[PDB]
């Protein structure tokens, strides 16, 4: 069938979040109290939930009498997106036992053992538990990734689904990719908790805190087409997007990072003059298995609208003027291309940061958009000059500038624009912003 109806006829709970209030718009309209601290902030598109550890940060879905699909044997699919922010390294080896749910439909401190299902966390696992009514119980444990830059759990909003098919195994996937599963075909029935519980519980750090999405259950269990599809959906091209998922915004310092590279962070040759690539420094643990480039070093660039059009808003969206400044000695410079300034093969023109000689024009008109892998959390930044020529994509090129050493210099070409459908490809940018879900250890 469609794909499209299938996903919508099949949906029998989906969270929503308008007007800062959190309900079911799936139709069987399943009644939602959300406590005090159940707080909202930015989500894949719109706002979402945030918990934090404490009794009072939760939300409580109250099943309506026509959803009780666990029913004997029957297929379900959890879907959201999740963001959890990176566990230190001292936190792993505090915590790294420590297992608490964070989304079940057990009712734990009454009776009926396990009940049904969760979603629970465990250091850098992501676990889904079935539990039927006799005790039986199935799980799929997904152990994320030794490179935090690239883990799922790390601080980065993603797309979490779990599809059950009673009749064959379960299977858990992240952003559309499968990566875990388990055969959970002979369990009895699965008697929970009227109640889907969104909540922190059994955690024993206290900083710990999660943040959940677009909550959705479907009475059937997704195939891959249809779960690429479900995830891809949520990605709205309007709004650009930082380094974690979030929307991206103006007057915001952001650290930039080379998609293409992702070793790399920018550096600054002079003030008026061009910049250029520099391997970040690491942090690795052996004990732990854990590691990852560090972050927020470089630049720091912000984003302004170039003429404060239409609103006052501070979100900004593809196709939107904008200026660059880089944050160098507390004092902001512009960022752009200077006529006639230096270029390679008259085609990639080197960038400059505070460029500032008299009579020379200083083309800076810069548009943000999204052009191209709509799965990555990427920006691309297209340069004008007054009259309304492309200048070029910004992305870097390997050359010598007089006699410094041989260097990655960013540079606007429009070179990039007959390769979009490359995978990596070079005017691709990270745009990272300082966040408490992620501290270099
Ligand atoms: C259209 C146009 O004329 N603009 C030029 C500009 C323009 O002259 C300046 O912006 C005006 O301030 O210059 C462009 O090239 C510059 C050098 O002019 C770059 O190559 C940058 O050079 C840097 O170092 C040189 C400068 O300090 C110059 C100043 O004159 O002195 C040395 O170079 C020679 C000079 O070119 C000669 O005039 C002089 O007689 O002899 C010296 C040495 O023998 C320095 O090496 C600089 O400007 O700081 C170093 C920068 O890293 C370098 N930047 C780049 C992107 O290469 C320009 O791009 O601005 C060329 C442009 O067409």
């Amino acid at each position: 069938e469609d794909i499209d109806v299938i996903l919508k006829k099949s949906t029998i709970l989906n969270l929503d979040i308008n007007n800062d209030i959190i309900s079911d718009i799936s139709g069987f309209n399943s009644s939602v109290i959300t406590y005090p601290d159940a707080q909202l902030v930015p989500g894949i598109n719109g706002k979402a939930i945030h918990l934090v550890n404490n009794e009072s940060s939760e939300v409580i879905v109250h099943k309506a009498m026509d959803i009780e699909y666990n029913d004997m044997f029957n297929n379900f699919t959890v879907s959201f997106w999740l963001r959890v922010p990176k566990v230190s390294a001292s936190h792993l080896e505090q915590y790294g036992t420590n297992e608490y749910s964070i989304i079940s439909s057990m009712k734990k401190h009454s009776l009926s053992i396990g009940s049904g299902w969760s979603v629970s966390l465990k250091g850098n696992n992501l676990i889904w538990t079935l539990k039927d009514s006799a005790g039986e119980v199935r799980q799929i444990t997904f152990r994320d990734l030794p490179d935090k830059f690239n883990a799922y759990l790390a601080n980065k909003w993603v797309f979490i689904t779990i599809t059950n098919d009673r009749l064959s195994s379960a299977n858990l996937y992240i952003n559309g990719v499968l990566m875990g599963s388990a055969e959970i075909t002979g369990l009895g029935a699965i008697r929970e908790d009227n109640n889907i519980t969104l909540k922190l519980d059994r955690c024993n750090n206290n900083n710990q805190y999660v943040s959940i999405d677009k909550f959705r259950i479907f009475c059937k269990a997704l195939n891959p087409k249809e779960i690429e599809k479900l995830y891809t959906s949520y990605l709205s091209i309007t709004f650009l997007r930082d380094f974690w998922g979030n929307p991206l915004r103006y007057d915001t310092e952001y650290y930039l990072i080379p998609v293409a590279s992702s070793s790399k962070d920018v550096q600054l040759k002079n003030i008026t003059d061009y910049m250029y690539l520099t391997n970040a420094p690491s942090y690795t643990n052996g004990k732990l298995n854990i590691y990852y480039r560090r972050l927020y070093n470089g630049l720091k660039f912000i984003i302004k609208r170039y003429t404060p059009n239409n609103e006052i808003d501070s979100f900004v969206k593809s196709g939107d003027f904008i200026k660059l400044y880089v944050s160098y000695n507390n004092n902001e410079h512009i960022v752009g291309y200077p006529k006639d300034g230096n270029a390679f093969n008259n085609l990639d023109r080197i960038l400059r940061v505070g460029y500032n000689a008299p009579g020379i024009p200083l083309y800076k008109k810069m548009e943000a958009v999204k052009l191209r892998d709509l799965k990555t959390y990427s920006v691309q930044l297209k340069l004008y000059d007054d009259k309304n020529a492309s200048l070029g994509l910004v992305g870097t090129h390997n050359g010598q500038i007089g006699n410094d050493p041989n260097r990655d210099i960013l540079i606007a070409s429009n070179w990039y624009f007959n390769h979009l459908k490359d995978k990596i490809l070079g005017c691709d940018w990270y745009f990272v912003p300082t966040d408490e879900g992620w501290t270099n250890d």
